């Protein structure tokens, strides 16, 4: 484990995702509202999945070597197995908050799968220049997601209860800022141009992951928007 | 790229799926009917997924070598990753058109997963004679799907609006004819008996894919069956 | 095939899953109740999936070698591909029986995915002591599932029709007893401590699989709880 300088950030990430999972699990014990139960189930699964994948990276299972640039490059593939399941769950939290229609939910989840799937292909591609073709396709899929979150959901939240509109607006802004950083870290990190070393890259993804999952969840599950209007 | 004679058909397929995706995306911009939005989302995702997998084959990522018959045989595995997601989406288009019940939808999607999954196992199997055992199981799963589309959905469409009944009947006939060709191309192509060479096999799958996805989508999204009855 | 002593139990399992699939398929022909169709579709898919994965193990495709303990250990990875899809389908049978809320269904299916996913990682892990870390995480996920089936569903079934309450109680008890045996067989078998040899381990999993899928299905599909109350 300790033979890799980035191990400290993988261990911290593992701990923070595990602690986040347990807090949400305990906090959700005393909840019977069927609407609130939906948000607790979605939001608790997110850091639980991330916990297992951070642990796999810490123990060395989620790491492979990819030859490109005449070098064997360490690629943590477990990140994409994490994101494949956690990013659509996070979008479902937002879509259920605004009572989005089914067709829009399917478009979001499908574009998200394309985003993560093409990012994985780009991470494992051995022809250096082709890695950035996949990065560009994946980034186009992300821009579609961000467009929908702004010019489809925002207008839908305003016609909703005030507390669900204000909570959505906050979580929307958090998501757009944090998610946009991921393609940048990829491009300048060891998967892309190799400007930033792997140990610093790992620290950046850990800060982003914890903020986008645990921080996101703390804002959502403390809001009254997750409960139905009741007397 | 150009070192493979089949590259021209992979490049054409990539272009036609990309163009198809963009047309459906633009055409769906001016749509607010929640029913129509469902069909546009399903139908636009189909060629978008196929685009990415054709590109992976063009660039050489979606290709592996499988030893059988005393030879290293080029097997494009990316086809099955495509079909795993696009064939159930196409069946969902048909099932939603006739307002199929949930139990029937689950049976269709499950049989479809078995069809594609066993076809993938057959494509990667190293014992030559066993490849055709998997082909037979996969073909049995397809025949179940075709039976349901005829002796379960057809009777349901007649009790529906006339425009949804006539549109379903057309898309049903297109699907049964085109899908039935796939097991035949597999059997006589490089995955099976090896009668037809890979470059011709690739041309045939490209014609079938574009027809079953883009051609299918053009018929559906030009129909009024996708809109609810409104004044 | 016959070069492996466990082949006899893989062949028996294949036959019993295939026969089970055909019986459920025939029995479900004469069913039009939309509620009953749901249970028949879920319950017939379970042994059909298991059939294909037992066949892959029989023919040698679903087997790999994992080095640990200074030895190349035969690991049947196809079991986890089976369980990944069949265990959530079995939980869906139970959840639909008691009309569970959506949030609870998602929590069950998500915990089940974590259970199977971490068990697969543990089966393929090359550092011997780490294999049991994954076993423990997977077992914690199972205990969560069992808790929900007892202290969330049981109370919900009592407020239901008497026949659905008594049928659920029976299937609940069958599930908790049979599922609990799996982590024990893993721990003492070739994936874990290696006390029980592989051929005996394979026999035990076959008895458990057939009972948990075909036996489970025979109890459910003979009950009147799967039909709506009708005159
Ligand atoms: C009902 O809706 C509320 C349940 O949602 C919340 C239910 C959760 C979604 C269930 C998923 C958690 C499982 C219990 C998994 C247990 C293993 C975890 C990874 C444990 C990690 C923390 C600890 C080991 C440090
Ligand atoms: C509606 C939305 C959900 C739609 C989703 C969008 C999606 C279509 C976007 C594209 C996804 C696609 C790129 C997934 C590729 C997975 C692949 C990286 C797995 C590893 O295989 C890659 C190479 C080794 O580098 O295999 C070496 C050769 C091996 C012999 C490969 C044989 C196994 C194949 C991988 C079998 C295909 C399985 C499916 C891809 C499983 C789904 C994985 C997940 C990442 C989507
Ligand atoms: C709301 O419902 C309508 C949206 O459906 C339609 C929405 C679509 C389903 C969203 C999926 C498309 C994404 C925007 C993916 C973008 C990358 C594409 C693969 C681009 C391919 C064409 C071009 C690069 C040649
Ligand atoms: C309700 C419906 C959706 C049900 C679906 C029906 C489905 C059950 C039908 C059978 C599907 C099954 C054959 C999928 C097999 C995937 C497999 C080809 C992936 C590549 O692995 C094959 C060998 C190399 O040749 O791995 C070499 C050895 C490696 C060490 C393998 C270890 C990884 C395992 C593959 C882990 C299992 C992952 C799941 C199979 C992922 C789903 C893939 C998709 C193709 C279903
Ligand atoms: C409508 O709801 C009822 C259909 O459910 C029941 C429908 C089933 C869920 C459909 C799935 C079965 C498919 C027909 C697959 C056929 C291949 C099987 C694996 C055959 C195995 C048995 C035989 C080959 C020994
Ligand atoms: C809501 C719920 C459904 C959530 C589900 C819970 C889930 C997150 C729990 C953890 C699942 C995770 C451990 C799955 C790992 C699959 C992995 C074993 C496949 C084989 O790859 C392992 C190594 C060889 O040993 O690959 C060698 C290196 C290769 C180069 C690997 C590159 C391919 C990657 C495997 C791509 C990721 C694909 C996804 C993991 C596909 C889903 C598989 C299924 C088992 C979940
Ligand atoms: C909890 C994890 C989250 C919210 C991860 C989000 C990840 C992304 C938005 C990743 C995007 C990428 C691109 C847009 C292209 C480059 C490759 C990716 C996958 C890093
Ligand atoms: C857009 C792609 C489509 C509609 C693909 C359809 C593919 C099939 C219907 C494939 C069927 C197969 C068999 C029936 C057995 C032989 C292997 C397959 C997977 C080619
Ligand atoms: C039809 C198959 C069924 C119902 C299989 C159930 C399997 C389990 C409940 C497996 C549980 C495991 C653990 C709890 C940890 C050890 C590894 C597993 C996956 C065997
Ligand atoms: C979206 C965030 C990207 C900003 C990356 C900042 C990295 C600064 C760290 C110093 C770079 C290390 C280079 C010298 C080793
Ligand atoms: C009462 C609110 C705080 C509860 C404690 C939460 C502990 C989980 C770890 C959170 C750290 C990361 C927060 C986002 C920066
Ligand atoms: C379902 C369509 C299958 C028909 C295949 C027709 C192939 C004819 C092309 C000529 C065969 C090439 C053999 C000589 C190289
Ligand atoms: C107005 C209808 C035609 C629009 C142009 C569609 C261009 C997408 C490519 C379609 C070619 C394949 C059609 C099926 C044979
Ligand atoms: C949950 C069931 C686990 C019980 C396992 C009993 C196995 C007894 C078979 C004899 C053990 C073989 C050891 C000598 C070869
Ligand atoms: C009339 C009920 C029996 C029908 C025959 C079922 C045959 C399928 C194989 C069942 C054997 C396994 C039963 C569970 C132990
Ligand atoms: C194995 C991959 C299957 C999933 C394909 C994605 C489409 C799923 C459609 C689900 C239809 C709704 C069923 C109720
Ligand atoms: C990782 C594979 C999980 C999918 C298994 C297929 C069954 C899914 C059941 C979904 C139940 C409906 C939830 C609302
Ligand atoms: C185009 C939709 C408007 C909202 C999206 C904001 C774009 C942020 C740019 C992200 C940069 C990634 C490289
Ligand atoms: C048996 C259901 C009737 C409709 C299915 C038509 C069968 C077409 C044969 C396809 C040939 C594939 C080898
Ligand atoms: C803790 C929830 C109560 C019901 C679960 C029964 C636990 C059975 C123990 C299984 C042993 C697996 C190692
Ligand atoms: C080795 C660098 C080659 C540059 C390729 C950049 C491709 C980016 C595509 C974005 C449209
Ligand atoms: C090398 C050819 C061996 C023939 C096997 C055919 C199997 C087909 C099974 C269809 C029932
Ligand atoms: C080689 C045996 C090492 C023992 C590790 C046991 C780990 C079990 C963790 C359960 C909390
Ligand atoms: C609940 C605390 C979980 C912390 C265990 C993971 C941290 C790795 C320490 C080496
Ligand atoms: C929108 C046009 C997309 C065409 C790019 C793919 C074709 C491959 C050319 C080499
Ligand atoms: C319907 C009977 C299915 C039996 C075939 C599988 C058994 C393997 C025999 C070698
Ligand atoms: C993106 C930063 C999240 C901050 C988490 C703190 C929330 C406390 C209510
Ligand atoms: C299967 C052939 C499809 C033909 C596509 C043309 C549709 C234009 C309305
Ligand atoms: C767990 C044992 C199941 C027994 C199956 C027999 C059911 C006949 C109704
Ligand atoms: C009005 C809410 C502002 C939230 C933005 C937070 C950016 C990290
Ligand atoms: C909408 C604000 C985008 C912020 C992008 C930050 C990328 C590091
Ligand atoms: C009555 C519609 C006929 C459609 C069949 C088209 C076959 C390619
Ligand atoms: C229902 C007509 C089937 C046509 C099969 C064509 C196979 C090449
Ligand atoms: C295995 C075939 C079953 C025969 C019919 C059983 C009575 C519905
Ligand atoms: C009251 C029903 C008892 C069922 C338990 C069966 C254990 C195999
Ligand atoms: C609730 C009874 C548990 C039985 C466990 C059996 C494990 C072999």
């Amino acid at each position: 484990i300790t033979g890799r300088p980035e191990w400290i950030w993988l261990a911290l990430g593992t701990a923070l995702m595990g602690l986040g999972t347990l807090y949400f699990l305990v906090k959700g014990m005393g909840v019977s509202d069927p609407d609130a139960k939906k948000f607790y189930a979605i939001t608790t699964l997110v850091p639980a999945i991330a916990f297992t994948m951070y642990l796999s990276m810490l123990l060395g299972y989620g790491l492979t070597m990819v030859p490109f640039g005449g070098e064997q490059n360490p690629i943590y593939w477990a990140r994409y197995a994490d994101w494949l399941f956690t990013t659509p769950l996070l979008l479902l939290d937002l879509a259920l908050l605004v009572d989005a229609d089914q067709g829009t939910i399917l478009a979001l989840v499908g574009a998200d799968g394309i985003m993560i799937g093409t990012g994985l292909v780009g991470a494992l591609t051995k022809v250096y220049s082709y890695r950035f073709v996949w990065w560009a396709i994946s980034t186009a899929a992300m821009l579609y997601i961000l467009y929908v979150l702004f010019f489809g959901f925002t207008s839908k939240a305003e016609s909703m209860r005030p507390e669900v509109a204000s909570t959505f607006k906050v979580l929307r802004n958090v998501t757009v800022v944090l998610w946009s950083a991921y393609p940048v870290v990829w491009l300048i990190g060891s998967e892309g141009a190799g400007i930033v070393p792997l140990n610093i890259e790992t620290l950046l993804f850990m800060v982003l992951d914890v903020s986008a999952k645990v921080g996101f969840g703390l804002i959502l599950l403390r809001s009254r928007a997750i409960f139905g209007e009741a007397e």
